[PDB]
C-alpha cells in the first residue's frame, strides 16, 4: 500500500475534547514576572518595576484581564493566545531568514550505498508523500504524551478508546495518565505557503495540487507525485524525473527568483504583486500549491559548520523560504528540513521528521540499483518561466545583495561533550535539562561577566490550539550558583556546591512543569499588550518601562529536541548581540550547536560551556 502507518484510532479523534489553555490569575503572573526580573535588574531598577506591577495589577492590567477573560469565554473553540501569536509572526516585516526559519539535519542512512543523492532524494520524497497520504487517510497515530506508555500505548487501549465519541474521547486518555496533543497545525504541513501582503502577511493552502516543486541551481521545476486517482506515482518515474533534473546543465540564472523570499516583508509584498501585474500569477500559484519543495544542492558537506550554514540559509539561490518547508538533499546525500515558522511550532515537524526518517531507511521505496522507469521527463517535468520587468530585475539584485551582507555576519560552531549525559545526571537525582541551562548561564558569566535575559522554549500543545509558553532559566538560584562556581570557587565546599545545583535543578523543574501547564507569565502579559493596542488604547506604562523590553531582548535563546533521527539542528540568534543555542542531552553525551553575529563570539562561548560542564561533573563526583 501507500500508507506508512495504520492507526485504528483516527488521527484527529481527540481534537474535539482537548482542554482550553488556561489563563493565569493576574497576581501570579506579576509575581512570576518579578521573580524573573530579580536576577537581572539592580536595586533601584527593581524598585521602579515593582511600582508599575502594582499600578498595572489593580489599574489598567486588572481591566485588560477582565476583558481577556470574557472574550475567552466567548471563544471557547480556540486558545486565547493563538491569534495574537500567529500575528507575532505574520506582522513582523523583518526577513524570515535567520530571524524565524530554523533547520534540523537528518542522520545518514546506516547503509552506505543509500546515501547517494538520486536514491536518497527519491526515497525522502516518497516517504513525505506517503506521510501526507496517511495523514489524510486518518491512519497516522494521534500525538500523545504518555506518562505510562506500557499502559496506554497498547493495542488494548486503542482497540477501546476508538469507540468513544470525539466529544468525550480526551477523558479516556486522561484517566490513564495520557495526554493527547493539538494537531491542527498539520493541515498546513503540505501544499501550503506564506504570502507577503502589507501589514498581516497571509497563509495560503491548496488541497487539490498534486505536484512537487524542485529547485536546482536557481531553476524552478514541477512534476507530479500524485496521479488522477490520488495514488503515489511510480517511484521509478519519480526517480527518473529527478535524475533528469540532476542532468540539466544550464547554469545559475542572472536572476534567481528565490532571493525575493529573503527580503523585508513590504519590499517583497510589493515585488510579488508586480510579478502578478507583469503576468505571473499562474506560475506563482504553481509554486504556492506544491506539496512542499525539494532543494537539490550540487555540492558536498565539508563539515558541521558548512552543513549548518547550508541548512540554515544556504547561498540564497536555492530555497523558497515562504514555503511551509523545504526538503534539502545535497551531493553526499546530507539531507535536512528548513521550515517557515508562522504556521507551526515543530512538534508537528519533529513528528513528520521522525516518520520520514524511519520509513525511508527501513522501507526504502527504491534501491541504489533500481533502473529508472522509461518515460518522457521533458513532457512531465515543467520548467517554470517568469516575466521579469526592469523593476523586478532591480529588486532581485537588491535582494541578492542584502542577503549576502547579513550572511557574512553569522558564525556557527558546535560541541560534543563526551564525559557523559542523561544517565549520569539522572543518577545524581538532577534534571538533565537544567544542568545544561546551568552550563549556559555559568559559561556566559565566565566569559562576559553578566547575567542576561534567557529564553527557553516549552510546549503548550496538550491544550486546544496550544503553541508554546516560555521557560525562564535564569533564576536567583542559577545566579548564586554561578557566582559560587566562578568568582570564589574556593570559598564554598564540595557538598555546598552540590546543594545549590539541587536548588537550581529543583526550581527549574517547577518552571518546566508550570510552563507546560499554561502557568508562565510571558504569553499572558503579551496577550494583554495585544488587546490594548487592538482596542486602540495607548500602550500601558508596564511595557514602556525599559526593564520590560530588556526582559524580551533574549541575549541567550535556547531550544532542544531528542530524536535518533536528528544529527544536529540550528537557528539564528534572535537579537543583534545574541546567541542561538540548539542543544541536545543524550544518554552519554551533550551536544550544542551555537550561532552568533559580529558583536559576540561562538567558538569561545563554547570553550566556556565545556569547562562549565567539566566543573559541574567534578562537583557531582565529589572531587
Ligand atoms: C552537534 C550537537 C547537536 C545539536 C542538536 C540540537 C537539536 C535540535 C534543536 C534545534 C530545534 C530548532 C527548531 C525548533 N524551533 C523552535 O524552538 N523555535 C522557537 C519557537 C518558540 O519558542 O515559540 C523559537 N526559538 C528558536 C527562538 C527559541
Amino acid at each position: 500500500d501507500d500508507y506508512l502507518q495504520h492507526s485504528i484510532v483516527p488521527t484527529m479523534h481527540y481534537q474535539d475534547s482537548l482542554p482550553r489553555l488556561p489563563i493565569p490569575k493576574l497576581e501570579d503572573t506579576m509575581k512570576r514576572y518579578l521573580n524573573a526580573q530579580k536576577p537581572l535588574l539592580d536595586d533601584s531598577q527593581f524598585r521602579r518595576t515593582e511600582a508599575l506591577c502594582k499600578n498595572f495589577e489593580t489599574g489598567v492590567g486588572k481591566e485588560l484581564h477582565a476583558h481577556l477573560l470574557a472574550q475567552d469565554k466567548q471563544n471557547k473553540h480556540t486558545s486565547y493566545i493563538s491569534g495574537p501569536w500567529f500575528d507575532m509572526y505574520l506582522t513582523a516585516r523583518d526577513s524570515i531568514v535567520l530571524n524565524f526559519n530554523p533547520f534540523m539535519a537528518f542522520n545518514p542512512d546506516p547503509k552506505s550505498e543509500y546515501n547517494d543523492q538520486l536514491t536518497r532524494a527519491t526515497n525522502l520524497t516518497v516517504s513525505a508523500v506517503r506521510f501526507l497520504k496517511t495523514l489524510q487517510a486518518g491512519l497516522l497515530e494521534p500525538e500523545v504524551f504518555h506518562l505510562n506508555p506500557s499502559k496506554s500505548d497498547t493495542d488494548a487501549f486503542k482497540r477501546l478508546i476508538r469507540f468513544v465519541p470525539p466529544s468525550l474521547s480526551w477523558y479516556g486518555a486522561y484517566l490513564v495518565n495520557a495526554y493527547p496533543l493539538d494537531m491542527s497545525q498539520y493541515f498546513r504541513l503540505f501544499n501550503s505557503t506564506r504570502i507577503p501582503r502589507p501589514n498581516r502577511d497571509e497563509l495560503f493552502t491548496d488541497t487539490k495540487a498534486r505536484h512537487l516543486l524542485v529547485l536546482r541551481k536557481g531553476h524552478f521545476y514541477v512534476f507530479d507525485v500524485l496521479d488522477q486517482d490520488g495514488n503515489i506515482v511510480n517511484p521509478l518515474e519519480i526517480q527518473a524525473h529527478l535524475k533528469y533534473i540532476l542532468s540539466d546543465s544550464s547554469p545559475v540564472p542572472e536572476f534567481p527568483v528565490a532571493y525575493l523570499t529573503s527580503e523585508n516583508r513590504d519590499v517583497w509584498a510589493e515585488l510579488r504583486q508586480k510579478l502578478i501585474f507583469d503576468g505571473n500569477e499562474e506560475t506563482l500559484k504553481k509554486v504556492d500549491s506544491a506539496v512542499f519543495c525539494l532543494c537539490l544542492d550540487d555540492f558536498p558537506m565539508k563539515d558541521l559548520i558548512h552543513l549548518s550554514h547550508t541548512m540554515l540559509h544556504g547561498d540564497g539561490t536555492n530555497r523558497w523560504f515562504d514555503k511551509s518547508f523545504n526538503l534539502i538533499v545535497a551531493e553526499d546525500g546530507t539531507a535536512a528540513v528548513h521550515f517557515e515558522h508562522s504556521w507551526g511550532d515543530g512538534v508537528a515537524v519533529l513528528r513528520f521528521f521522525n516518520e520520514v526518517f524511519r520509513d525511508s531507511t527501513q522501507t526504502p521505496a527504491i534501491t541504489p540499483q533500481s533502473q529508472p522507469a522509461a518515460t518522457n521527463s521533458s513532457a512531465s517535468v515543467e520548467t517554470l518561466s517568469f516575466n521579469l520587468s526592469g523593476a523586478l530585475k532591480a529588486g532581485i539584485t537588491a535582494a541578492k545583495e542584502k542577503f549576502d551582507t547579513t550572511v557574512k555576519t553569522l558564525s556557527i560552531d558546535s560541541i560534543q561533550f563526551q564525559r557523559g549525559g542523561k544517565e549520569f545526571l539522572k543518577k545524581k537525582q538532577l534534571s538533565p535539562d537544567a544542568v545544561a541551562q546551568l552550563a549556559f548561564q555559568m559559561a556566559f558569566l565566565r566569559q562576559y561577566g553578566q547575567t542576561v535575559a534567557t529564553y527557553e522554549s516549552c510546549s503548550t500543545a496538550a491544550f486546544k490550539h496550544g503553541r508554546t509558553e516560555t521557560i525562564r532559566p535564569a533564576s536567583i538560584f542559577t545566579k548564586r550558583c554561578s557566582e559560587a562556581f566562578v568568582r570564589d570557587p574556593s570559598k564554598h565546599s564540595v557538598g555546598e556546591l552540590q546543594h545549590m545545583m539541587a536548588e537550581c535543578s529543583k526550581y527549574h523543574g517547577q518552571l518546566t512543569k508550570e510552563a507546560a501547564m499554561g502557568q508562565g507569565f510571558d504569553r499572558h502579559l503579551y496577550a494583554l499588550r495585544y488587546l490594548a493596542t487592538a482596542r486602540g488604547l495607548n500602550l500601558p506604562e508596564l511595557y514602556l518601562d525599559p526593564a520590560y523590553q530588556q526582559m524580551n531582548h533574549n541575549i541567550l535563546s535556547t531550544s532542544t529536541l531528542n530524536s535518533p533521527a536528528v544529527s544536529l539542528g540550528g537557528f539564528a540568534p534572535v537579537v543583534p548581540d545574541g546567541f542561538g543555542i540548539a542543544y541536545a542531552v543524550h544518554d552519554d553525551w551533550i551536544g550544542c550547536n551555537v550561532s552568533s553575529y559580529s558583536g559576540r563570539n561562538a567558538r569561545e562561548f563554547l570553550h566556556c560551556v565545556q569547562k562549565c560542564l567539566e566543573d559541574i561533573f567534578d562537583a557531582l563526583e565529589g572531587k
